[PDB]
C-alpha cells in the first residue's frame, strides 16, 4: 500500500503566537500552547520521518486577533509560506477584508495553491481574479500525484464581506464535475480540503463519488479517538466515518481551531487510490513541543508594530464609557450600548429586496464587559483600552434563536437580579422591560426587536414562534453564564470577528462617539 | 466737512447667485433679488457718483448653499476680490471648516484686509497666522484716512469649528486698547466693523469710546428709516442712533442677511473727525437692478461644478427614508430621525469638563421634511435627492427655551392633531409620549430630554423653569407653523448651517445610514 500523511490545520484565526489554554492571550509560558513556531517544530519532525506528507489548511487564517487587524493577510501568507503548506482552502473570513483584500496580500503572496471550486465571478473581477485561486490542484506526492478539491461555505455572503459580484455555488454541486474531471485525468487520489463546517462536510463525504478523504473546517469541530489531551470534548471519532452512496468508507477529519492542535491522518491508499485504511488523531501542540528558536524570532520581530499600534489613537470619545458593573450588571450602560451597536454595523452584509439587513439584534452580557474607559485623556481610545474592556479574545458570533429561546434568555438575564451577576444583558435592536417584583422565569413584561424584512427598521413585539438572527458573543453562544438554553436550542451559529476588532473597527469609522443610555432596557 | 459713503454687507452666506424674495432659490427671475452680479452694479454706480466709498462685509460670507460646499471659500474670495471690497470681519461661519479653511482660501486669497481684534491664538497656530488677519487696518480714502477694528462673537466656539487654540476675548475688552492706540496714531475716523449682533453692536457704540460708527452682522437685522421696501420689517431706524458714554450719537447699521440689500450710509466729518450727520438706508436689490454681464457670466461658469457635484453619490441608504407626509405629520418617521441626528452631530463643538456637548436636543416640524428618499438607487443618495427633502433653503439653529416653552412648543405640535398639518415634531435627544384622548394643550403625559451637563448622556425629566438648548429649523425659530410660543419666549438664537449641507455632511461621514424608528414618540 502507499501511505500518505495528512497533517491540517483550520480555523487558525491569527493565532500567530501561543496562546492560553482557552486559545486567549498566552499568560502562563509554562502552559501556553499553539502558534506557528511550535507548530513548525511538530510539522519539520513530522516530516523527518515520514515520506508522503501533505500539510493542508482548510481556511479561516484571516481574523482573530491584532495579527490580522495590523498585517491585514501578510502574516499569514510569510508565515504558512515559512510551514510550507502544501495548499489551502478558501474559508469565510478570507473575504473580511473584501475581495481586494483577498487578492492581496494572500492570494499574491502564497507560494502554495489556494482553493476553491464553488466561487466564481463576473464581469471585470473575473479577469481580475483569473487564475489565482483554483477548483483544485494536483500536487506531486512521491511518486505518485494527490488531487486537492476545495470548497467554501455557500453562505459566506451572510458571514463576511465578499461583495456582490462573487457567487457561491451550493458546494456538491460544484464539486463533482471537478471530482469527475480528475478521474478522467487519472488522478485516482482525491482530497476534498474546504470550509463549510463538519454537517456539510459529512454531506460531500456522502454524496460526492470519488473523494477518498474530506478535510474541513468553519464549525471548529474536535474530533477524537481515545481519551480527550485537553479540554475540548469531541464531537466524534477521529477520523468520523461516513458510508458514501458509492459504497465506500470516507473518513472526515477536522482539528478544532485557533492552531491548538494539528490534525494527523494516516491513509493507506491501494494501486487504485481506494482506502484501504485509516486512522490518526489530531497533535496537542503544548509546551512540551519547544518553539522554533528561527519562526520565534521573526515572531517577536513583527510583533513590535503590534505593540506601537496598540497605543495609537482609533478615534475619540466625548462621553465617558461606563463599563463599570454597577452599571452594566445592574441597568442599561452606555459601554453595552457602544458594543452592541458596533456588532450590528460588523454584521451590516450585501442585503436583496427582502430586508434592510439580514441581521438587527443584539446581546451581550455585563460580565463580558471589564472596564469603563475614561474620556479625559483627550478623548482618546486606544486599542490597549479596548482590550481592557474586552480581555478574553472572544467573538461576536452570529445564532438563530426561535422569540422563546430568546425571551427565556431574558428571564435569565434577571433571575436573580441584584447579586451583580455577569448574565445581565446589554442589547441592540431590542427593546426589553422587566417587572421585578414578579416571580423568576416571569419578569420579561415587554420584549419589542428591530425588524429585518421591512424597508424602515422599527421595533414590533416578539413572537415566540420565530427564528430571529442574533448577534452574541461566543461565550454566550455556548452556553456561558447560564445561558444553556442558547446553546441547547440555537438552530445555527456561524463564529464571528474578534471582539476588540469589532469595536476598534466602529471607533475608527465614527471617528468621534457619543454612546448615550436610551431605554433599551427598563424596569416597571 | 468731509463726506464718507460706507457701502455693507453682512451675513450674506454664500448666496452668490440671485434668490428669490424670502432668499431661497431663484425660480421667477423677474422677481428675483441679490446675488453678487446685481450687487456689482449698483456698488459700481455708487462709485461713479460718490467721492469717498468704502465697501465693507461684516462677516458670514462662508456657509448657506452648495457655493460654499463645493469651492469652501474659494468663491468667497474670487467675488468678494471681483467686487473689490476694502475689508472685512470675520464671522463665526468664517470658522466652519476650521482655522485650516480659514487660512485656506480666504485668508491667503482675499485682495482686501481681513479683521477682528478679540481673536488670539497660541502655540504654532499663532505663528502660522500671524498677520493674516488684523485687529484693524487704516484704509486711504480720497485725501483723509479712516480706521477699521474688527471684531468676531465671543460666542463662536459655540456657533463654529474654531478649535481649542484661539481664544475670543470680550469684545468692548479687546476693542477699546486698539481704539485708543489709532487715536494716538492721529487716526481720528474710526469704523467698527464686526460680527456679534445688534445687541453687542449697541454696546460697542456705547462704550467703546473713540468709534464713530458701528456696522455690524450675526443678527440678521433689518433697519430702517420709512416705509420697507420689501417683507422684512425693521427692528428699528437706519442708522440706530446710540448715545455714547463719551456723550456722541454714535450710528449703528446692520443690512439683514443673504445679499438681499446693499447698506449704505452717508456719513459727514468735521475737521477733528466727530460726525456731524448720518442718513442712509439699505437699498434693495430687486430686479429693476440688472445683473452685471460679466459677472453673471463667470457666476455661470462656475456653477457648472455645482451641477455635476449635485447628482454624485454623497454616501449610501440600506433604509428606505420614509420622509412621506402621512408619516412624518402623524407619528416618529426615520427621514424626521436622520436630519435630527444630522442637525446633533453638525453642533458637536468642543466641550469643557461640563458637558459632553453643549447641545443635545433637536426638534423639525414634519412641514418641514419635503419628500421620501427611495433606497433602491442602489442606495445611492445625491444633493438633488436631499434638496427634494429640504427644498426652502433654511437653516438649522441654535436656541435656548425654557422647558415651559418647550412643553407648550410639543403641545402645539398636537393641538389639532389628524389633520396632516406641518406643525408635528420630529425629534432627537427628546422622547415625548402623548395621550390624545386628553385635551388640546393637555395631552404631552411624557417628555423626557437627553442631559448635557453629565458625562454619561441619559434621558431626564424636562424640567419647566430650566433653560434648554435645541436645534430646530430658522422657520420654527421664527414663529413658523403656528410656533409663535418659540420666537415669543426664546432666550437666545444664532442662525445655523444650511439645511441639506447638514444632512450631506452628515451621510457623508456615515457612508452608510440605517435610520430606524425607535420610540422617540410614542401614544397611549
Ligand atoms: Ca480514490
Ligand atoms: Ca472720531
Ligand atoms: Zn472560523
Ligand atoms: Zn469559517
Ligand atoms: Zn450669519
Ligand atoms: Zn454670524
Amino acid at each position: 500500500p502507499w501511505e500518505l500523511t495528512i497533517l491540517h490545520t483550520n480555523d487558525v484565526h491569527s493565532r500567530l503566537e501561543q496562546t492560553s489554554e482557552d486559545s486567549s492571550k498566552c499568560v502562563d509560558a509554562s502552559r501556553c500552547m499553539g502558534g506557528v513556531a511550535r507548530l513548525f517544530t511538530k510539522v519539520q519532525q513530522i516530516r523527518r520521518a515520514e515520506p508522503n506528507v501533505l500539510l493542508l489548511d482548510a481556511g479561516d487564517q484571516y481574523q482573530g486577533t491584532i495579527w490580522f487587524t495590523v498585517y491585514k493577510g501578510a502574516e499569514v501568507a510569510h508565515f504558512m509560506n515559512a510551514l510550507r503548506y502544501d495548499a489551502m482552502a478558501l474559508g469565510n473570513h478570507e473575504f473580511d477584508n473584501g475581495v481586494e483584500g483577498l487578492i492581496e496580500p494572500l492570494l499574491k503572496e502564497a507560494k502554495f495553491p489556494i482553493l476553491s471550486a464553488n466561487i466564481s465571478a463576473s464581469g471585470p473581477l473575473a479577469s481580475q481574479i483569473s487564475g489565482l485561486y483554483l477548483p483544485y490542484k494536483v500536487l506531486p506526492v512521491g511518486d505518485e500525484v494527490v488531487g486537492i478539491v476545495g470548497y467554501t461555505s455557500k453562505e459566506t455572503p451572510f458571514l463576511s464581506n465578499p461583495g456582490t459580484n462573487l457567487v457561491f455555488e451550493d458546494e456538491i454541486t460544484a464539486l463533482q464535475p471537478e471530482v469527475d474531471k480528475l478521474k478522467t485525468l487519472n488522478v485516482n487520489k482525491i482530497i476534498a480540503l474546504g470550509h463549510s463546517g463538519f454537517e456539510m462536510d459529512k454531506l460531500i463525504a456522502q454524496k460526492v463519488r470519488g473523494v477518498d478523504v474530506v478535510v474541513g473546517g468553519h464549525s471548529n469541530t474536535f474530533l477524537y479517538t481515545g481519551n480527550p489531551p485537553s479540554k475540548e470534548v469531541p464531537a466524534g471519532k477521529y477520523p468520523f466515518i461516513v458510508t458514501s452512496d458509492d459504497g465506500r468508507k470516507v473518513p472526515v477529519v477536522q482539528a478544532y481551531a485557533f492552531g491548538k492542535y494539528l490534525g494527523y491522518l494516516k491513509i493507506e491508499f491501494d494501486e487504485r487510490g481506494n482506502v484501504i485504511s485509516s486512522h490518526g488523531n489530531p497533535i496537542l501542540l503544548d509546551s512540551s513541543i519547544p518553539e522554533d528558536p528561527s519562526i520565534k524570532a521573526d515572531i517577536n520581530k513583527w510583533r513590535i508594530k503590534l505593540d506601537d499600534y496598540s497605543t495609537q489613537e482609533l478615534g475619540k470619545t466625548i462621553v465617558y464609557l461606563d463599563g463599570s458593573s454597577q452599571s452594566c450588571r445592574f441597568r442599561e450602560c452606555n459601554m453595552g450600548n457602544l458594543i452592541c451597536d458596533a456588532m450590528i454595523n460588523n454584521n451590516l452584509r450585501h442585503a436583496d429586496e427582502m430586508f434592510w439587513n439580514h441581521v438587527s439584534m443584539c446581546i451581550l452580557n455585563g460580565g463580558g464587559i471589564r472596564s469603563p474607559i475614561d474620556e479625559r485623556n483627550d478623548g482618546t481610545i486606544t486599542w490597549e483600552n479596548l482590550a481592557a474592556v474586552l480581555p478574553f479574545g472572544g467573538t461576536f458570533d452570529l445564532v438563530q434563536l426561535k422569540g422563546s429561546t430568546l425571551k427565556k434568555a431574558f428571564e435569565h438575564s434577571v433571575h436573580r437580579y441584584g447579586q451583580s451577576t455577569g448574565e445581565f444583558l446589554q442589547v441592540g435592536g431590542i427593546h426589553v422591560v422587566y417587572d421585578l417584583s414578579r416571580k423568576p422565569g416571569d419578569r420579561v413584561v415587554k420584549l419589542d426587536v428591530l425588524c429585518t424584512s421591512c424597508r424602515v427598521p422599527s421595533y414590533d413585539p416578539l413572537k415566540m414562534d420565530e427564528v430571529y438572527k442574533v448577534i452574541l458573543p461566543n461565550f454566550l453562544a455556548n452556553g456561558g453564564d447560564g445561558f444553556q438554553m442558547i446553546k441547547d436550542e440555537l438552530l445555527r451559529h456561524d463564529s464571528g470577528d474578534q471582539d476588540i476588532n469589532v469595536v476598534s473597527t466602529y471607533i475608527s469609522k465614527m471617528k468621534v462617539i457619543y454612546p448615550a443610555v436610551e431605554g433599551r432596557i427598563k424596569f416597571s
